[PDB]
């Protein structure tokens, strides 16, 4: 049907049909008379996978022969989502598969919906890793993603009586056709034990062994025949483990628990032993694999010329002392040479300045679990502080602030300090964030080693986040400017020539309308609720967190409700306010916010005076597959974090690419988005970072705003008095108490400006032609936010490799 | 090369090569430059599996269409061994695969050795189930094997310092290409809870749910295109299980432990809660599957016409009360109708009379775990004893003896009594055993219901146990009498015509010699030990147990050693004495026997005066794959259980088919083997059952034998004084103490006759022509011991179905 989906040639379609029937019979062991849609999904998945294999084998051979510098991206999270459609897009097979399935009497879109998300991340950090893998393959880099194969990914969210309930995400129940187990490359990982000092150095002995078994998943680049690998480790007990007999076998679970479950925290550090084991497990297995590959190309001087290790936050920070351990204890390099190699190999990306998110591990945990690593960390620290002392003689307080070891009731290791000391490059993830790092939390380090500090503004892959999820928009763009923009997103600037083109204005608005109808239908089918598709779709989807200020959105929703109740017969621009996201299971306030949102919906959605002018919907189980549905349908993107708290954001970019306008603070990448589009084409409001600092100096007093803003006082009185919870009048007292007395994120301080700015949104929505023209100006300037741009900068400025757009042979 | 391996046609070989290369590339994702022998094994396995699939699908369709009576064989154990070779044999693909692999530069015999045994049983009972499945498919019966997919099967045995050590049998580590997961047919199983009585009957409520996920394995018949199913259940937790968050996910292991590990006891009852859960799990999942299939053909009157359930010992005995539960509580049949259906559907096979092996479950365990089943058992008991009382009025002691409920310190349910009450047929597994059941432990039941009691003498499949493991023997037989004997083993009687044929005598002896050389080479390669292949191979392989009397064999070995030391320059017929088998991990005396055997070897094998005249080898890790190697190599089969203790034996039959002579007691199936071959062609010794009873009446006094037999006294003095354990002189005092004071199996009572009979063996071995003629008389009369004969009798006399040798279309 549509150009960007590729050709449906007669021979291709015939061959796909034949292989589909082959897999149904031989692989699935079904006949067509008892096959279900799930069987059909698997038959298609196996058919598409067969097209990856030849390219995968030959890509890996090519790297063996050419021996390029290899890039290892280490992350505890890879939020991959579904694989079927993405594979078809990247191999140009989508129209052919659609035609082949159609001729077999099947609807491919229905089959796509059967696939489970690979939910091996929490949100933005995990999803960034996934976009990065797609971009590294598209740019022809010899790149490997290394992580953990969690048996249970991010929990499935159910809403019961307006409250979040969690269910295990048993994503492997029906099998994963995309992975290949590689039990033959299983490696040992050591824990506990003790250090003994011989005449020939330190030896780590009496350890417990867990095996790391790798599973490989292919990562196809966009139409270049490159297929890279994501290698995820699974924990296995050795066969003599604990070897009465029956109990010993059952206790194998103790070792295998390492890879059982993803910790479900976003921007929060939970200092549990099992998490530390996960972090070491991934590092120890990965580094052995890296060294094996390097030796199969004595001379570790060339190691940083052949290897780059990128640390996705501090979660894999033990790579630094592990690399030292291997080089010093096992390869017998002198300390100084080993350190040189380590620093030149490793680079560190920071993704947050929130203090509760920074990893600070108690020394007693490391002492017990990883006694040799603790010794190495202490030695790193002493040598590092000797440099600080020579550079800043007599500055004793600087020595305390920069130490890797934090003193206190409990001594802790600051892993961020370790990463800076042991990396040749340190970057933040948007310009304002990278500046904040240099001015505040890493100021001392910046003064010592200014050359280490860089910025790499985040991005998103336009394959998944435009072509895959919004084919209608991709097509109308391609009609005007061709297909080259899909791997060169800067070409979208050519669309500025069509801002006054009546046909293009019409087509952009038509695509949005179609996406809105499709989404409104999805809601009725799967969740039995009726929404008005002519209303403005006002969307805030992201993890639930105080810093992201879902609560500020709630205050605006109640303000609109109260204004309608005050003047029921006045016209207002109709809205559907959609809020979705998961709360971490132990984060009480985040769970209370979800309950508030559903409670507001219970009042607003059933008030007959409101009608269809205002609807408040909580979108259940927000995840990558749901993002692909709701983002193309959105008119207004809510990006309303307190200035200085959202390091970048990436949902913001997804909305910009898909034809929503943004209401937001000057935070994270929002700043750069407004710069690219023009401030006149963005709905900017609220305190800047400098304003937040000024308020902190004076002291934030929320009572002042309550006393001065009658509309705000009314809302707080409604919350306190039980207007939104009649059977339990005190249900929201924790929320009220937080807002009035201990709000770290200054919700009330941005309320007035936010409401006023929302009024400007509504005014522009009344003029569809001007709304759509502003949309075009946003889509047209979204090019900078391609993860292809981001990865090219990492490649050239950190890893020392040149990207390529050249095709390998097919 | 050899006829019975089938044709290697040009098109067949070309097609196998092409599909092998396809699986190596697409299924395994390897190129030939880095493929290992393991990859080649998998590529061949997938290639052979593809030939099963069409036949499997069409066999199951055929049963759906024709709706024959279905046979459900319920077992906690299926000791399957390797699948690759057996599949090739049954599909007539062996020569073609050999040729295809040869042309690819690969040795198929080497690839066969890579496959793991499916070790989901302990010994004879589990292996009988496996032979039975092969025979049911070969006879065209609509049969299903139902069991548990243990993650860990029978442990791998290592010998360290002469002692058994156990290691987990991680048989699934590299994947199992033969099974197909069927997550779509997952069913719930309930545990714990309580019973409430409504006006509409009893309801079992507040239960914990575990899911049963089936995995299906194909079971091919011999060249008839029938492929039946073995369905094994695996335990999974529901996704809301225990649903802080992290611990709840980790605690899913509690539910999943049900299918984790095979209890490693042979002929011993261990009354643990986890075992009871296993037994109910398999029954509850299986019965739902049976009922589903029956309803997809209100009228349960036809249930016994469409369903037969065979209980493999009492291990699945909960099928009886579970079927009643379903019919009464869920389908709402009246009790009497439900009981009629149950009795006509179920049949019970007993495999042991040893009191320590009989399952007697404490009432308190059933009360907690399965409260509704305990109520049903009590009701069964009361109604059953009412019948007994009406038949034998006033016989109060009979009421006590026959009760399903045993009184005592702890009340227990006798599961064997339950099985008899609830089954229309009860059988033993050899004629003497079935007679013992009627005269001793089940005498009261036999008097009440004589018609229930039957015999079904055991057998072995001649596919695995002749054609597969001894192709050389199969071929020389086929040269004379054709190939029909492989599915009609009674045709081996035609070989009696060749007992005086010089060429046949030569060929039989040549095949044995070849098998002996091959086995002696296997020993040197894999276990660094040198044996004389001209010696008599004297073999006792079976689980280590006091009743099997490995100790009696040890006494003979020491007797031979002592006689050599007394008269070193006298000729004796050289022997290699091989003993192998696993001890249950908690069975101390069995572990001490293993140590004694290796200790005897340490002395005998290093005495220069002995030379190569006597060698004592402990065969490590005896399992199905090792049986297939050692049995064809054996000259003498040791079958020396105390009369009345081995219910049948099946190793005995394997040796008879493969050209070994038997030394044995008149126990189990040995009696029938001697009857078929003629007592003159069997080395029979020792007490008969009647002699054992006479000694028990008088009182067994082992001291009498010690006092009267100087050769025996010498051995006991050697054991006691530390001759076989110089560093630990008292190491064997438990063995000596048992033999002298509490030997339940009367080792000393059969010693003199055993030694004398062994002298007759040695005398016959000196005359190779007469030895070989006796061998021919044994092979020629082994036909009765085909499991095809056994299954035809079950079919006609218990299940009410007619076997068929007709081919389904290919
Ligand atoms: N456990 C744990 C789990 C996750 C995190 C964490 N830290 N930063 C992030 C997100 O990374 C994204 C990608 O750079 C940013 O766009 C976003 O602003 C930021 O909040 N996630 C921290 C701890
Ligand atoms: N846990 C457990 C596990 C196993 C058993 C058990 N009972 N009998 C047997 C063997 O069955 C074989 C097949 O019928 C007989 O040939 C053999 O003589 C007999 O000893 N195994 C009992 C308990
Ligand atoms: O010794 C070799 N000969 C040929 N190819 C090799 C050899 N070692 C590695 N390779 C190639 O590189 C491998 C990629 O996996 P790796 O071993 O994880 O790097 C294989 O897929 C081979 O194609
Ligand atoms: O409704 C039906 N139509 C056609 N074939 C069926 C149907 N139900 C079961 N079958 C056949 O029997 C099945 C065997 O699996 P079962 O459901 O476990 O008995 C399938 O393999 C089908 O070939
Ligand atoms: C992009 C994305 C995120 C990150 O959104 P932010 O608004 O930047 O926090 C989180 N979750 C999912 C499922 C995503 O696709
Ligand atoms: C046949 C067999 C058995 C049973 O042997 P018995 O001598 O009858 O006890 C036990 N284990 C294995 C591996 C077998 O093949």
């Amino acid at each position: 049907q549509i150009s960007v989906r590729g050709l449906a040639g007669v021979e291709n379609v015939t061959e796909l049909k034949k292989n589909f029937n082959r897999h149904l019979h031989f692989t699935l062991v079904k006949d067509r008379n008892v096959a279900t849609p799930r069987d059909y999904y698997f038959a298609l998945a196996h058919t598409v996978r067969d097209h990856l294999v030849g390219r995968w084998i030959r890509t890996q051979q090519h790297y063996y022969e050419k021996d390029p510098k290899r890039i290892y991206y280490l992350s505890l999270e890879f939020y991959m989502g579904r694989t079927l459609q993405n594979t078809m897009v990247n191999l140009a097979l989508e129209n052919a598969c659609d035609e082949a399935t159609y001729q077999l009497g099947l609807d491919m879109e229905e089959l796509e919906e059967i696939e489970e998300d690979a939910g091996l991340g929490n949100g933005g950090l995990g999803r960034l890793a996934a976009c990065f893998l797609d971009s590294m393959a598209t740019l022809g880099l010899a790149a490997y993603g290394y992580g953990i194969r969690y048996e249970f990914g991010i929990f499935n969210q159910k809403i019961c009586g307006g409250w979040q309930m969690e269910e295990a995400d048993d994503w492997l129940r029906y099998g994963n056709p995309w992975e290949k187990a590689r039990p033959e490359f299983t490696l040992p990982v050591h824990f506990y034990g003790r250090v003994e000092h011989t005449s020939q150095g330190a030896k780590w002995v009496d350890t417990q062994v867990v095996l790391a078994m790798p599973y490989d998943t292919p990562v196809p680049g966009y139409r270049n025949n490159v297929v890279n690998t994501m290698r995820l480790w699974s924990a296995k007990a050795p066969n003599d483990f604990n070897l009465g007999y029956i109990q010993a076998v059952l206790d194998r679970n103790l070792a295998e628990n390492i890879s059982r479950v993803l910790y479900p925290n976003d921007n929060f550090f939970e200092g549990k032993e099992l998490r530390l084991k996960q972090e070491y497990f991934v590092v120890a297995a990965t580094l052995q694999d890296i060294i094996r590959r390097f030796k199969s190309s004595t001379n570790f001087d060339a190691f940083p010329d052949k290897v780059a290790i990128q640390l996705n936050d501090t979660h894999p920070s033990l790579a630094i002392p592990e690399l030292m351990r291997v080089l010093v204890d096992l390869e017998r390099l002198d300390w100084d040479k080993a350190w040189e190699v380590t620093v030149k190999t490793c680079a560190y990306t920071n993704h947050t300045v929130l203090p509760e998110a920074l990893e600070r591990w108690p020394v007693h945990l490391l002492e017990t679990l990883l006694p040799r690593h603790l010794q190495i960390i202490y030695e790193i620290n002493q040598r590092f502080l000797n440099r600080v002392a020579a550079a800043f003689p007599g500055d004793v307080d600087r020595l305390r602030r920069m130490s890797l070891v934090e003193e206190g009731a409990v001594k802790r290791i600051n892993m961020a300090h370790l990463c800076i000391a042991g990396s040749h490059a340190v970057n933040g993830v948007a310009r304002i964030h990278s500046e904040i790092l240099k001015k505040t939390i890493f100021k001392d380090f910046y003064e010592l080693e200014p050359h280490k500090f860089q910025n790499k503004t985040n991005g998103i892959t336009p394959r998944r986040w435009l072509v895959l999820c919004n084919p209608g928009l991709a097509e109308i763009i391609a009609e005007r400017i061709g297909e080259e923009y899909i791997s060169d997103l800067d070409q979208l600037r050519k669309l500025l020539s069509y801002v006054d083109d009546e046909a293009f204005i019409r087509d952009v608005a038509k695509v949005k309308q179609e996406n809105k109808l499709k989404f409104a239908a999805y809601l009725e089918r799967e969740y039995k609720v009726h929404i008005n598709p002519n209303s403005l779709f006002d969307v805030q989807v992201k993890r639930i967190h105080e810093y992201k200020r879902q609560l500020l959105n709630c205050l605006h929703v109640i303000t609109l409700y109260n204004r309608i109740k005050k003047e029921p017969n006045k016209f207002v621009v109709p809205r559907t306010v959609m809020i979705g996201g998961k709360a971490a299971p132990g984060y009480h306030m985040a769970k209370m916010i979800i309950k508030l949102i559903t409670a507001i919906g219970d009042v607003v959605n059933h008030d007959p005076v409101v009608g269809d002018r205002l609807r408040v919907i909580f979108l259940e189980n927000y995840r990558v597959s749901l993002a692909e549905k709701v983002i193309p349908a959105a008119d207004l993107s809510e990006q309303i974090s307190t200035a200085g708290t959202e390091a970048s954001g990436t949902g913001n970019m997804k909305f910009m690419l898909n034809g929503a306008l943004t209401i937001g603070t000057m935070d994270g990448a929002n700043v750069e988005m407004a710069e690219e589009a023009g401030e006149e084409n963005f709905f900017i409001f609220g305190m800047r970072v400098e304003d937040v600092d000024r308020l902190d100096q004076r002291g934030y007093n929320a009572q002042e705003y309550y006393d001065r803003i009658p509309e705000l006082r009314q809302i707080i009185e409604q919350l306190s008095s039980g207007f939104f919870s009649p059977k339990q009048p005190d249900l929201f007292k924790d929320i009220v108490n937080m807002l009035m007395h201990h709000d770290r994120f200054k919700v009330f301080a941005d309320y007035e400006e936010y409401v006023k700015c929302q009024e400007r949104v509504s005014a522009l929505y009344k003029n569809p032609r001007e709304w759509t023209r502003m949309v075009i100006r946003n889509i047209a300037t979204s090019g900078k936010f391609s993860s292809d741009r981001t990865i090219a900068q990492y490649a050239r400025e950190i890893w020392g490799v040149e990207p390529s757009r050249q095709r390998l042979p097919a």
